[PDB]
């Protein structure tokens, strides 16, 4: 944990046992995880090493190292790829640089592959028959923010629905609509 | 949540707690009633949150279905209120309303973001009028069915209160329209209808 | 709440759970009350922010109107100390941080509205607590005690009420007691003592 | 309660934590004394903060009984001056010990307050009951049973040889302890079969 | 407590969290033993407690029987220790020691009390412990450190003794092992390295 | 435990230890789980030799504390003999004693360290050259193994990376080598090594 005022101070543990709690019964990778997750490093802003002592309280150690592995492909591909905003490879590795109290820039960063490390072991996937509209709309936002979105989603909201429904958007010609226009058509 | 130190103001974050009491507190409330819209309005002035609080807390508290549902609404309203115009000092420029409300100093704004947010939830999928009271339900019972109904339903533009004072006669049983007729309250504000009709069997 | 602010979540949280069991005008249920604003200081806004959380709305109604009611009848009577109406209505008057004595006054109404509104029950005759062929003299005031702490009209002054119902609705025995030692006009506390060992 | 010429209301934790520690003990049980004792010192409460307890803490009539209790005690403590530093023209014990300056004072209340929660001996040491528990409960009748003014420790210092059974009563003889304070009675007892 | 605040020596009274997270720790722990007192010892560095709040602890912590037991070997120790001079400093014309240690600048004498209070534990109302012919060694050694360290007189070092009876107070299959590797003199933490195998 | 502030000791809160024991409850001694639990510890409270024997005696058994006290001391000997002790100047008192000061936080860091071993040496694990994957062992099992192994079992100074990343194909059994083999990895870091036998 670093406290801007920056520095760092270690976990408390009270702060670690009411994250287990609460994800207690949850699945690895799973949304509700990885929502739970999410706040507490907001909480904090930790460093990585502060992130790996969370893979040992939470997760089963074949899951810690799957996430080792994961964790690093996803840091490679970044470096690799010139897509980290600020990363000079001459300083050391991102894991040496995110250490740094103050480099929440990069930090930030780091973080958010620690997340999508747990989302391993949107095109495709589409809208059944029978599934609400509202719900399919869910798994098409869980995607795409995965990746990346409103032109896209406003566009994929209509072309990925299925014959129902798509019906009934080009019956009030919303099909060009934001998804949020969609949404309120479908609801009946 | 935003804290008051000078005349700047530091952002901090949740605790898990304070979190955990809310969806406890709301637990068991229903979607968008006004229990449920009300006990959100109290957490913010708490925290006085960003734009970024305030959806943490969606994922907490909303099935992940209801949690679309609202950012859709949501979305929608601010076009409207900046077509409007109905937004007070709003420059597009300094960014979208999401991003400006999230600075600590940015209070005003924040306060009129904060309230299109609770509104959202009156939007959700998940007949008010229709409500009359049954040969044995008791005045009370029925005022309040009567209550809950219009505070979760009624329109915006439209005051309960003469409307309530109103229709806790008219779409009263025989029996307590009766007695209204007795001492001619037929007219007085409900809770003066409630002090009379309280007692019957 | 003001200090030498916006209300606490767990506050309220404590509260409900503190008195959730508790009955509607009841006694118990008015002091669980009066003890959380002492630690809060509320304003007229605080309070209106109470009823729900608390209340259904129909009982968050009629609190409104007997208070109302309670309101002008004490400025009429003028027993309401240092009360000037020129500086705004007691309701409005009353959000200022400094002016501490007179929020104080505005509360108290407040909670006095609680009593006999739509609580009243059919199991409600009150005074009809009478010391049972085998009931403690001490039980006996309690049962009492509670009815009247529930039910009693307001311009009734109680203390003398009081002193009085533990000779009436005493039984057989313990009426001549005070008889014996002359203590029937006794405040009750005095008859409790005496009568405090009896069998 | 008063911090550091100044003072502060209750907090509901406070007092909810407290009504649980007592939950099961009865009025004027030591129990029942020595918890309330304690808060006293950790607040220092005013005659209305007390007034208060009474309502949170006990059934109406014991309320009630305890203000008669105490309002007539701290008429014959006056009555007996054995008020210490009281002015009558200043307010009334109960009025002038509120003021948070006024702590010499707010301390006398306070025990008689405690004192106020007072409204035997048959107890006996079994054949074959051990010294040790049957010396408890001596105490914990006798720490319950008191006549006001009246000195616990010389009554202490007597039952603990004269209610014990016949084993033992020979022993303090044999050491020549029958009057000695129980502290020293214990010493030797403690070994018995 | 006594909360040193800014430079300010100041008492502050306890909390009922306080006083019942200390017997919640200790409740089930037997009266004057090891565990008991060193239980103790720690509540004590903490708190830097008063002559006043420690007789408070008696009371929610000992039955009226133990606490009484405990005064009064308390004021015994007094004595001795005052007598013995072991007691380093104190000035009786200022008051008793129960008396002056309540000072909240009176930081060296009040740790005396306080060590004296819990070495009263003690001597409130041990070297026969064998090994079985099918007793665990270790347990064995279990039992033997508790008996000691409640049991030992004071003055007296306790580890000579411990390295001593740990192999006098062996069985034959043991022994033969002690004897076998001549761990015979070895610090403890020595012998029970090789009896783990049996 | 050692406060800092732009560096005081303080004594242990009651409440800090009860944390620890209940959440170290029902771990074996010397388990991984022991370990980590107590390494976050030290991490939270920077705690003195002195702390620690008090820690000790909290949670262990008085067995347990004197085999812990016993190799404790030895492996303080093992490791100033190999001079792997950083900054360390014997003149001044032994380790336990400098890095009982709140300044000397490089040495107690060092010593909190050892501490900690010492419990992994308790003579009441698996040597990591042995672990080796069985005809029938899953890959991401035996890499496990091979971790703890390593974390119990490496010598400090010594990079893990280049041991993880070389083993981790050597030690696999014929049937896994054909297909670490098959696509060529043996020199990669072991996180691309996993990926492929997961098949």
């Amino acid at each position: 944990p670093i406290i801007s005022e920056n520095r760092h101070r270690a976990w408390a543990l009270r702060e670690l046992q009411d994250i287990k709690k609460e994800i207690e019964n949850k699945a690895p990778g799973s949304q509700v995880w990885i929502q739970t997750l999410r706040l507490a490093i907001l909480q904090a802003d930790p460093t990585p090493a502060d992130l790996e002592q969370l893979c040992q309280y939470i997760a089963s150690p074949v899951d810690q190292t799957a996430h080792m592995t994961s964790l690093t492909a996803a840091i490679a591909a970044a470096e690799a790829a010139n897509t980290l905003q600020g990363f000079n490879p001459q300083n050391g590795t991102l894991t040496q640089q995110s250490a740094q109290p103050n480099a929440g820039d990069l930090r930030s960063q780091y973080q958010n592959l620690w997340l999508q490390a747990w989302k391993n072991l949107w095109s495709t996937i589409v809208q059944g028959p029978a599934e609400s509209y509202v719900e399919f709309v869910n798994r098409l936002q869980i995607s795409l923010a995965d990746n990346l979105k409103e032109p896209i989603i406003d566009s994929l909201s209509y072309a990925n629905a299925n014959k129902e429904c798509q019906q009934i958007l080009q019956g009030r010609g919303l099909v060009a609509a934001p998804v949020g226009q969609k949404l309120q058509a479908c609801a009946h």
